[PDB]
């Protein structure tokens, strides 16, 4: 019958997680991650999800993530890609540009700054499992090689970057 429940995905926080932001649409019920993903991508104005692991329904949302306790909850980026992103680098000297997210992957980060129109780029903290988005001057303050960190100066490595 095709359109199956929940498959892992490259980005799902998994760790029952949420993200406040408007359900554009309706949502999709015992999908994928991988569907749900699909349908992000189907839908125009949507950075990024939220997968249901227990009502297997996906709640495709609008820019930037907000993060927040969701039992079963599976909430990333419309794209988990990472092809535009620089590991090992962190910029924070920079000045922020939004407030940084506390999630499991790079990916909610690249959705959180592509979907600001004031952010240039973000890092992932791969060890404290966080997000952090400077803006313009972010060179001055960048540091190569730092261990734990994933860097983004760039879209949806996907979508747009």
């Amino acid at each position: 019958s095709s359109e199956p429940a929940k498959l892992d995905l490259s980005c799902v926080h998994s760790d029952n997680k949420g993200s406040r932001a408007p359900t554009i649409g309706e949502p999709v019920p015992d999908v994928s991650l991988e569907q749900c993903a699909a349908q992000c991508k189907a839908v125009d104005g949507c950075t990024h999800f939220t997968y249901n692991d227990d009502s297997k329904m996906c709640h495709v949302k609008e820019g930037k993530p907000d993060l927040y306790d969701l039992t079963g909850g599976k909430t990333a980026s419309r794209s988990c890609d990472r092809s535009c992103f620089e590991q090992h680098v962190s910029y924070e000297g920079a000045p922020d540009v939004m407030t940084a997210m506390v999630t499991s992957q790079s990916a909610d980060c690249q959705a959180a700054c592509a979907a600001d129109p004031s952010c240039e780029i973000f890092t992932y903290n791969e060890h404290d499992q966080k997000c952090t988005f400077k803006g313009r001057g972010f060179s001055a303050f960048k540091e190569r090689g730092v261990l734990g960190v994933t860097s983004g100066p760039k879209q949806f490595c996907d979508e747009g970057g």
